[PDB]
Order: structure tokens, then sequence, then C-alpha cells
């Protein structure tokens, strides 16, 4: 701020001046009469400035004091104001000042070293992590649920704030420092004093009297956040230091100086398929051994850790895609992966809590944990694009994509509002709603996927395409193969010839309708991600409508693939074999191999496909966080 | 949006094109082989554009159709694409198009006539009022609490949205229009169809099938909001129209076109003392008759309606300042005053509900209505500045000011968070927290007030000032009047001489502490309102500390005044009479009369002052809304 000090010939005034502060003088209000003019003299540590030699006694004339160093003792710098007139001997008013340093410091330039918070690479303000992992090897709670620092590792997650004082040795005889946080925000932050660590602010306490010695002192605090940005929390936390005059034992304490630091809490951020893979997840269940070896091979080729959830934990839930999504949070001092656990709560319910969350692995959940849910809350319906720039505006972390109905009806489904709100409140991947409710299961992974590409924007959008499959199949009939059988290679499955598929008119009608649902999203994506046709590749894929006229995959849904860098784990369509090969596999390879991609076709037919999901639905991936720092975006 | 239409020689395609939409053609995906090139011919109502005569068959070549007018009948515009090659006779693919107009329209230029919402005088987007008055002369509920329009006057409060269609006469045989709102927002808006009015959207229904005839039609809707901007509602409401293809009786309906309008809900806005007065409020209680005549005179001189709450309604609550604050809401079509009713809930509890709310007078309340409250929730602690510009940034409606503690402790008080959040969420008067908890009662009206001024910025900030009173009194002792008595003119009150007041050292100590509390706010206001010293006038005023060392007025608190334009109703200090006059009254007049202000001193001593409030605390004012339109600010 800056104080105004009123001087009088009546008696000398005494005041504290905090370094970095504007200190001003009122000289006219008690200037004795007789008097026209004034002079100022001050000791060498005080700098005096006068805008608007000696001056007239005009109240508009501005006098300011700044002090070059902290005082060694109380009142060791002096100012003397001299009032005089035509025939009037000078009269002196004295001001004894004590200068002190009070710097509340934090990593506001976002470099790991120690007003307002602003975004961008020219912005300012410190970052704070939600301490939502479990460095504590003992219990089952996120580190930030108690009021203690139980491991020293835990401190690496926290943000350092330092209070730095320089005062006379007896200064805190008559002054006291208090650290505080608004009641509004105290349930979202916890601050520890490092003396060993003890809580000074938190849900329970919004202010704390500090024990500070006179002289030079540095006091380190460690800060953790306890809540992510959300509908009712924009994500900023302000911590303030107040200096109080406690000189007078009869009067209340009086505020002399306040300063603040403002932290932003780090958002939860997702990683698209174009980010290098690091660890792969799946379930082992009855009779799925061979699916797992293909997944194991592919992981091995992509240099990835593998992690499997045995049927004793699964409780027969094979849909490892659906219960969780692995993102990260990121600060200059620390980055760590964090699982967003879906309120789905089927047999994999425990897996995120028990097996994923842990040392340097965070946890978050949203939405009601018993009931009130739908299929659209499963995380095969939560995806994210690669980085894109859309008509000037940069999304350097991509944009989250999730499925919805085209309008709300009695029969429509949506992702739960609490999830939607959470995702929007993370800001930095500005979500886009797509249309997926036309699918029986209802998930955006059922019709799109993204893959790396060495040119253009770095990727291609893959979309399922009936059109592409009708064209492929018609082509084959044209060159003589109308007799060729879909489902060749499968036992207890009624083969169908290309010619009967092309001539089946209901099937063609169903796929026309699907074609419209997908086209609609195509244009939506083109608009909201700034894609051109040359960004998109259509994957040949047939559907059929079933209960409530909702769409299912006619043969294994190849777009529902596992993307591990250049290694793809694509569901095996079992298409008509022509010239030694499945023409579907051949058509796909012809579209993906020129991008450097390797397609491995995995058999998931009686294991996954007949339970209405594929390879992507049965797996999950943790991937490398972006290198671009989220705080440098201007959302 | 814009659709992409896939053409084939296989058979002709049929499609709808909504006017104002980008329609594009895919010509290559089913271009038969043999073929190198293509030509397009179309009927006269279709405009064809080709970037990147006749053209090669390059998939990157872009073909777009726009249509100049609505179709008179289905498929009445045609496009014919001709594929040909070196030795290949042309083959034609046909496209039959039907053009329609679907305009969902609203007052987006904010002029009373009928994407996104943007602020400022070059921004765009319609405005919507919370229908929080009671035009219904019967009951006691805000108009917007039921699902009906009961008076035709009620419609003046609502926003008009018009759907405007032009189609073939049979168009809605195979298509249907649905109007909707997100489930997220359905509890905040209610939409009526004007056929008489009936509800089509609201808390109960998020989508409605519209009954629309073919041909030209215009359908009027009337919209009301039901919630103000708040912590969990940024204030935007989007209403969407979707066009569905219902051609196929076997398949689900298919979305063809969506469009939206976005409304912003009007914030609750306060009016500073510098806005011309219109109506004045007070209580009649036992033995306060003479206070009321002075208030009556002053109202009369300011051309103001007067309104009094008799003791049968008061229930002995005389503090008309404290239970309510009169603001307004404003849209291009309608502006009306709205009372913000404090959760104080003492004897005036009913007054806002029963007597203020009514035809063209709105109502709002926040915070818990039983308990959990403090003195700081009373609306003498809610004020607003005149318009100001602060280091470039304009606050054309001023900034709300309300009192707080300097930091939260076990003994500190604050205005309830729900009030604070509500006020911030109104955006346009960006609240400032001041320090008022040092006062026994705790209200910013106890130390500041604002008054019109014919120069400078249009106003002066008045602040209570012990310094000013010590200087006045010392001056008088200097010119011979140390014997003069404070409380001259009062019976059952112990007079005190100027000389004993100047020499009372505890009193001087108490006022030094008060002086610091006020100085602290002085600088705060100077910073947050961009004030200079020449904006501020100090009013001579003494205090004393009492229970819990909290401050009370030593003599009647003159800053706690009724400002009715140039007519001021200032508490009568009963200061020492010197040369025929109260020297306090004289000092005040000397400071205010040069600004054109007229000071009337009202006796409130045994009626108000001894119950720890003054004239401002015993009254309230409705004032003229600003002329500057809130939506033109860029907050
Ligand atoms: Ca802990
Ligand atoms: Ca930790
Ligand atoms: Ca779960
Ligand atoms: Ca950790
Ligand atoms: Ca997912
Ligand atoms: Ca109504
Ligand atoms: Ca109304
Ligand atoms: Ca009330
Ligand atoms: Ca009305
Ligand atoms: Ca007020």
């Amino acid at each position: 701020q800056g104080t105004l000090i009123r001087v009088t010939p009546e008696q000398p005034t005494h005041a504290v001046c905090v370094l970095g502060t504007l200190t001003q003088l009122d000289i006219c209000s008690s200037a004795p009469e007789d008097c026209t003019s004034f002079s100022i003299n001050a000791s060498p540590g005080v700098v005096v400035d006068i805008a608007h030699s000696t001056w007239p006694l005009d109240p508009g004339v501005e006098v300011t004091l700044t002090m070059k160093a902290a005082s060694g003792s109380t009142g060791d710098q002096k100012v003397q104001i001299s009032y005089y007139g035509p025939k009037t001997p000078p009269v002196k008013a004295l001001l004894y000042l004590t200068a002190v340093e009070i710097s509340l410091c934090a990593d506001i330039t976002r470099t790991g070293k120690v007003r307002t918070w602003t975004w961008g690479p020219c912005g300012q303000g410190a970052i704070l992590l939600v301490n939502c992992d479990r460095d504590n090897l003992e219990s089952s709670a996120m580190d930030c649920e108690d009021d203690e620092v139980l491991d020293s590792e835990d401190l690496q997650d926290m943000s350092l704030m330092t209070l730095s004082t320089k005062t006379p040795k007896d200064f805190f005889t008559n002054h006291t420092l208090v650290l505080h946080v608004a009641r509004s925000e105290m349930d979202k932050v916890r601050v520890f004093q490092a003396t060993k660590c003890s809580v000074v602010l938190g849900p329970k306490w919004p202010s704390h009297y500090l024990m500070v010695p006179g002289g030079k002192h540095n006091m380190d605090f460690y800060v953790e956040a306890l809540a992510f940005p959300d509908t009712d929390f924009p994500g900023l936390i302000t911590l303030t230091i107040s200096l109080l005059d406690t000189s007078n034992l009869e009067l209340p304490e009086a505020v002399v100086f306040q300063d603040s630091v403002v932290f932003r809490v780090a958002p939860w951020i997702m990683t698209p398929n174009t980010q290098p893979p690091q660890e792969v997840y799946a379930c082992s269940i009855f009779e799925n051994e061979d699916f797992l070896k293909s997944v194991t091979t592919l992981a091995m080729k992509a240099k990835c850790k593998l992690t499997i959830c045995p049927e004793e934990e699964n409780m027969d839930d094979q849909w490892m895609q659906d219960e969780m999504e692995i993102g990260y949070i990121q600060a200059p001092h620390k980055t760590l992966p964090v699982v967003f656990d879906s309120p789905r709560n089927r047999g994999l319910k425990e897996f995120p809590i028990k097996r994923v969350m842990g040392p340097d692995f965070g946890y978050v959940t949203r939405g009601p944990q018993t009931g009130g849910i739908s299929g659209l809350d499963s995380f095969g319906n939560l995806e994210v694009s690669p980085p894109v720039t859309v008509r000037g505006k940069e999304y350097p972390l991509g944009r989250i994509l999730f499925g919805d109905s085209c309008y709300p009806s009695n029969d429509s489904r949506q992702m739960h509002q609490a999830l939607q709100d959470f995702l929007s409140a993370q800001q930095v991947q500005a979500p886009v709603k797509l249309y997926s409710d036309w699918l029986s299961v209802g998930h955006v992974d059922e019709f799109l996927s993204f893959v790396p590409a060495p040119d253009r924007k770095g990727f291609r959008l893959l979309l399922a395409s009936p059109r592409s499959c009708y064209k492929l199949f018609q082509e084959q009939q044209n060159e003589g193969h109308g007799e060729a059988l879909l489902f060749e290679g499968i036992k207890k499955k009624k083969q169908q010839k290309i010619k009967n598929i092309l001539s089946n008119k209901t099937l063609r009608e169903h796929n026309s309708f699907v074609e419209r649902c997908i086209d609609w999203n195509r244009e939506l994506l083109k608009r909201e991600l700034g894609l051109a046709e040359s960004d998109i590749i259509d994957i040949p894929q047939l559907f059929k409508l079933k209960e409530f006229s909702k769409a299912e995959a006619f043969f294994p849904n190849m777009v529902n693939m596992l993307v591990l860098g250049k290694h793809l784990g694509i569901p095996k369509p079992f298409g008509p074999v022509i010239n030694g090969r499945c023409c579907l596999e051949e058509k796909v390879c012809s579209l993906l191999e020129p991008l450097g991609l390797q397609c491995t076709f995995i058999n998931d037919f009686f294991t996954y496909h007949i339970r209405h999901g594929e390879v992507h639905c049965g797996t999950n991936v943790r991937r490398k966080p972006f290198s671009f720092k989220w705080w440098n975006m201007v959302p």
C-alpha cells in the first residue's frame, strides 16, 4: 500500500516504514500559522522527493520518503521539517522512523526458485499442486487429508513460500506478524511451518501469530492445496502477511502493512494418443490369455511397463478403459500423474484407489458414488485431441472431447453434470461436446481415435466409416469376389457373402443413419479443432441398430484401437479373405502404413467384441505429459 | 454449422439446406472410374463456388452451394454433376435440394428490436431480466415462481425471442423442430409460447416439440430468468433450436441443423449517493415525531416521494438503513428497482417482502434466514462509490464498498460469504473490502459518505476525522473559548468544556487509534477508487472506545448523513456554541456550502444517537438508475 504520515510541531511523531512501500508526508495540516515555507532535512538513509532548496507551504505539494536499508535500531533515521516565515524564527517538527524488511516470497516467475495471478509466458504468479497422491506407504488416504507431514518426500509435492525479515533486535517487542488466509479459501489449502513441520494454516485455522526474532530471519513454509479448480472454486488461493502495532497495552492491535502472494492451483490435464506411451493396463479374466499376449507383445515393442489386474480384483470387470483416466498435474518443482476415477463403480471400483494411486501417483473423483449415473460417465466416453490451433486461438494441450445427446429428452443420456463442470473448470483443455448417444454403449471411443503422423499437424483423426466399407466391398464384388465371406476364420458364426451384404437393404439403411450421426461429429470436430479433410482418415466400418435403435459394431470395431506410438493394436475384423488376406486389414494397412504406423490385428472376438467392446475398451494407457507448461497458455 | 453432401452416380441424393449455412460437396468419393474431370450445372436459385468452365477431379478442390431463397416445394432446386474422361461419355449424378429459413431471433444488439455473448459497446448478445417483481396484485410471490403468465403487464418484464420459418407447405410432414435448453440451465429460465401464453421450457421441461406450419411462419416466445448471477451461475443462458429429419419411420430422428441464442441475465446494481433521489424511507416509533418532520421537509425540498413504516409493522425496529438496499436491474426493454433484503431479519423483516416488492419493484435475498449472521450483514455496511476510473480502468457504475476485519480471528466479524459472493458475481461494481470491524456496530456508513460536487470528478468522499475536530477545538481555545461547552442545548447530559476535552489523554489516545483505522481505509480508497487528496473532505468527528475496545461516536456522527441531491440531512452534533453558533455545524457548513450543498442539522439525540446510530442509519433512499448501460462496461 503506502502510508501517509502527519507531522506536527506539537511533538515528534514515530513511525515504521516497510521497504518497497510509498511513504508520504502531510506537512500542511498542522503547520503552525505565522508561516509561509518549509525545509526538510533528513538523515542519510532517507531519500526525500518533492514535486509540484526550500518550498512554499502549498497542500498540493507532494513529499515522499523512501528508505534504503532496514534500521539497526528503533528510530535510527530522522526527518526534520522546518516551518518559517517573513519574520518568524524556524520551528522544527521531528519524525523518528524505523525501517524494516517484510518480504513474503514465492515462486512467482515459475522457475523453481524463491498482487495478482496472470496467465501466459509474460505472466506472473506461483503454482500450487493438490497433494492428492499417497507418498505415505502405510495407509490408504491422500497425503492432504490429515494435518501433518508424515514423510519428508511429501514436501517435494508442496510449494515453498519464504518470509524474510530484517528488523532491529527488539522490533517484535512492539509488533507482531500474522499470516492468514480468507475463511472462504481455508478449506482449500494447508500451510506448514518448517522450523520438522507444523501446521499453521488450514481448514481449522485461518490466521496464525508468527514467532519471529528481531534482526535477519528467514522462515520457510510449505503449502499444499486440497481441492482442484471446480464450479465453486476458480482455483486461486491468496495468503497474506499482516504487520500489527501492539505497542499500546490498553488499545487494540493496529494494522500497519499487508502483503500477499497469490497461488493458482494446478489443473488436472489429460494426454492424447499422440503422446508417447509409458505404461499399459488391462484385466486378466477367464479365457482371455491370447488377447493378453498380443497386448504384452505390443507393450514390449513400445518400451512400456505393463500392469494387469487379476480376476480376484477385477470381479469380472474387463473394461479397464471405463473406470479411469490417467492425467497429470504439473508445477515447476514437480509433475506427477493423477488418475481420474469414474463414478462408474463396477468391479474395477477399487483398482484406482488400491493399485494406481500411490507414491507420486495422484487421485481424483467426481459425481455420485452410488446411483444417479449413466453409461456416458464411463471413460471410454472421455478423450482429448492433440494440440491444435483454431482460427488463431492455440490449444497447446488439445481439447477434451466427450459424448452427449443432440438435445435433452426423456430418453437421452448425458455425462453427469458434476463431471462436465469439473472438466470445464480445469480450463486448459476447453472441452467439446460430441454426439455419441446414438450408440448403444454411447462412447466417443467407439467412432473416433487419433494417431501420430510425421507430417501435416502431427496426427490424423480416424473416424469409423460405413461409406468406406461399402465402397471396399463393392470394389471387391466388381473384381469378382462377391462370393467372399465375412466371418471367415470363425466357428459358431454364420458367414455372409459380400454380395448379400451389399444387397441387404435394412443393413444399408441402418448404416445410412449411422453415417449421418458420424458426419455430424465430423463437422463438429472440423469446426472445434480446426481440422481439414486432409487431417482425417476414414476407417471402413459397419454398424447395425438393435435395442432402442442404438448402434453396435457389425464386425469388430477397428477404430477402437490401442495406440502405442507407431504400434497399433487394432481389433481383428475377420473380413472376407481375398488373395490371401482379410481385405479389411489390407485396406486399413494401406491407409496407416504410409504414416509409419505398424498395424497388429488382435483377436478379441469371443472375449470382448461379443460383449460390445474392443481392444481400446479392454485397455488403458498412461502417457508422457506435455512439455508445454499449462500456465503459459492464455485460456 | 455447415454440412458436407456426398454425391453419387449410383442414385440421386436428397438434402435440406438451411439458408445462412455453408453447404459443401464431396464429388470424388464416388466418382466413377474411367473419369478425369467434372462439370456442375445447377438450377438458377443455387450458387456454386469452386476454389483450388470445368475442373479436374482432385479431392482437394472445393465445391460450395449457397441458396438464395427458401424453396416453394420439396426438391425444387437441382444440381447435376457430370463426370467425364478421355473417351468416356458423361455420367450424371443428381442432387435434389430443398432450401429452408430457420432463424431463431432475439435482441442481440440491445436496442429493443427483434454464437457467444460479448461485453462492451461493440459487443453482441441479448439481455434477460430476473422476473423477481410482483405485477400480480393478488398473491405474495415473485411472478417467476409459478409456471404461468397471469397478467399481460408481466410480459413487459420478459424478453422476446422469435422463430421465423420459411418452408414448403408440406415440410413438417418429414421434419420436426425442437426447442431446448441444457439441463444445467433449465432451473434458471422459463420460456413461454405466445399463440395467450403457455410454458414450453422451464425447470420441468428442457425440450419441447414445436407445432409449426409449412410456408411462412413467425412464432413469438417470451423468456424470463429465475436466478441472478451467483457463485455457481455465471449468468448465461443458451436456448437452442434443432431441426430433425423424421422421414424414416423405422429409424431414430436425425439432426440436420442447430442454431442458438445466448442471453445474459442482468445483474443487480446499486446506486451511490450522487444519483438523484426519488423516494425516501423511515420508521415512525415512539417519540420520534420531530426527526420525521425534518426528514419530511428535506424530502419535500428534494422532490421525493416519502414512505414511512408505522410501529405496527416496524415492531420497534427503527433502523430502516439496515434491513434493505435498493438497487435496480436493467434491460433495453425494461428497467426496474429491486430490493436486496438483508438476512438481518429483525422487526423490519417483513417490510421488503410486504411493502417494497410489488408492481415494477423487484426482490432478492441471500444468506441464512435464521441464525449464522452478524452485524456486518446489515446494509449500512453495504455502500457504493460514484463512477471512477482507476489507472485506466473505468468503473462507470462505481464500486460497491463493504466493511470487513483486517484478518480473520476468533473475535473478528465479516459479512456473510453468501452475500459477498453474490455481490462479486454481479461483476459490474467490482466490490472493495474496507476495514470497519474496529466499530462497535461495524458499518462503513459510520465513517464514510459521498456527496455531489460541481467540479473535479463530480463528488467528494467525506471521512470522519478526529484530527479535524482536535484542530477545530484547539483553534477555539486559542481564540479564547476554552470555556465553551460540548452538549450545550441538552438536558440530562453532562456538559464538557473544550479545554477539558483537549486535555483528556485517554480520549486523545482512543481517537489516535480511530485515526489509524480511518487512515488505513483512506489509503485503501485512494488506491481502489483512484482518489486524490483533493477528492476527499474530512468531517470533524470524535469517537470513544467501549466494550471490546470498539469505537462509538463521542457526539452525533455527522458523516452518517442523508444525501438528497444538494440537500443534506446531517446529525446535529450539539457542539460548543461560539459567536451564536455550534462551531461543529459552522465548520461543516464552511466545508460543504462552497460545493452548492445545503446542510440541515437534524436532532436525533435521544431518538437515534443514544441507540448507537444516526440519520443515515434511520433512513433509506431509492435513486435514479445510471444512464450508462451496464452491458457496455468491459468488466
Ligand atoms: Ca499430510
Ligand atoms: Ca504427497
Ligand atoms: Ca470409480
Ligand atoms: Ca509425491
Ligand atoms: Ca478414455
Ligand atoms: Ca408467472
Ligand atoms: Ca413481472
Ligand atoms: Ca430480511
Ligand atoms: Ca413488471
Ligand atoms: Ca446501505
